[PDB]
């Protein structure tokens, strides 16, 4: 599923990542924007092996298993296909234990790189919220 940038954005209050760890609606937004173009089935292998799946690119290393990540692990307790669903549920669970492991969202490194100290209240200006 591609999904509309408010269309997105209703999907993750919804499911209580807004202000999540003190990150506003939009910092998800725009980390969601850059990571897979708003696409539940984005996916890409990282030079190491491992793989980034869904809408906020989760990788096989250490959050989900995909059976082809050698040594890795799975604190998600999903298989990494559960981040490729229209169903952002999976997606979220994970993305709100891997915002609470230390480094907040510098884990996306697109976030770091793209979003932060942006304006990224844009990324939900003049949606129905
Ligand atoms: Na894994």
């Amino acid at each position: 599923k591609v999904f509309g940038r408010c269309e997105l954005a209703a999907a993750m209050k919804r499911h209580g990542l807004d202000n999540y760890r003190g990150y506003s609606l939009g910092n998800w937004v725009c980390a969601a924007k850059f990571e897979s173009n708003f696409n539940t089935q984005a996916t890409n292998r990282n030079t190491d092996g491992s793989t980034d799946y869904g809408i906020l690119q989760i990788n096989s290393r250490w959050w989900c298993n995909d059976g082809r990540t050698p040594g890795s692990r799975n604190l998600c307790n999903i298989p990494c296909s559960a981040l490729l669903s229209s169903d952002i549920t999976a997606s979220v669970n994970c993305a709100k234990k891997i915002v609470s492991d230390g480094n907040g969202m510098n884990a996306w490194v697109a976030w770091r790189n793209r979003c932060k100290g942006t304006d990224v209240q844009a990324w939900i200006r003049g949606c129905r919220l």
